[PDB]
């Protein structure tokens, strides 16, 4: 028989996990291949080929139907499995709604710093920053910039993201790291700045902080459960879309 299956597909927010049985006990398996493609294409692309029977896809659309499959080799490779298809789940990103001091799109997904007083940071509705994603704001507006202003992402939603357990960077483009300044800064934000952020597997994840066409890569140590995103600037006028 072609002696391996698709197993189990877990279909997450920021990707799906291949899981893979090798179905026929007399086959001995030295390496394993799994290719992809979006069920709307027409080629499929190798995406690991290893001895592992299991593999993490990330960085494919949400919404987006791709088929999966797999064979093994232990010389040529055998028969490929049945086909199957998977996607990632989908969990909008939104603002927090109520908070003093931001006004909201329609759609949740855009915020104002308005002229009313405020508590501190507008955090996102829920922690619905999940492993894998790629989390993008985009500037729409601005203000008067303050050292106060951070757009982040952190792990407990807490009574600007210039504190331990997050990861931020300010207006003026200075990126901080569980609240410690990094060396190396990104361009300062105008209207039409993208800010967008990769994370990479206590824990120990690598950053990858992208803006303006620029980057910066670091080590950030927390205590990857889904994360939450948030935005804090003191004066009004700043208005950000996260994506
Ligand atoms: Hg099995
Ligand atoms: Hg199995
Ligand atoms: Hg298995
Ligand atoms: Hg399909
Ligand atoms: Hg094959
Ligand atoms: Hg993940
Ligand atoms: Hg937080
Ligand atoms: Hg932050
Ligand atoms: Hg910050
Ligand atoms: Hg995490
Ligand atoms: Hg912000």
């Amino acid at each position: 028989r072609p002696p391996v299956q698709i197993e189990e597909l877990i279909e997450k927010p920021g990707g799906i996990i291949v899981r893979w049985c090798k179905v026929d006990d007399d086959f001995t398996a030295q390496d394993y291949r799994l290719q992809f493609r979006k069920c709307t294409a027409n080629h499929f692309e190798d995406v690991y080929v290893g001895s592992e029977t299991e593999f993490i896809v990330l960085h494919i659309d949400p919404n987006v139907d791709y088929q999966f499959r797999v064979c093994a080799r232990g010389q040529e490779w055998s028969p490929w499995s049945v086909p199957q298809t998977g996607h990632s789940t989908l969990v909008p990103h939104e603002w927090t709604t109520g908070f003093e001091g931001y006004s909201l799109s329609s759609r949740r997904n855009i915020a104002l710093r308005n002229d009313a007083e405020s508590s501190g940071v507008l955090y996102s509705s829920a922690p619905t920053y999940f492993c894998g994603q790629t989390l993008t704001f985009r500037v729409e507006t601005v203000g008067q910039p303050d050292r106060r202003d951070s757009i982040g992402v952190c792990a407990e939603r807490q009574n600007s993201l210039q504190r331990d357990q997050a990861v931020c960077i300010s207006t003026n483009g200075a990126v901080f790291v569980n609240g410690k300044e990094m060396t190396n800064q990104l361009p300062a934000v105008t209207s039409g700045s993208t800010v967008t952020f990769d994370i990479e597997a206590n824990a120990k994840l690598r950053v990858t902080i992208s803006s303006n066409n620029r980057e910066v890569v670091f080590d950030w140590l927390l205590e990857c459960g889904p994360l939450y995103f948030g935005c804090s600037f003191f004066y009004p006028g700043w208005k950000v879309l996260v994506f």
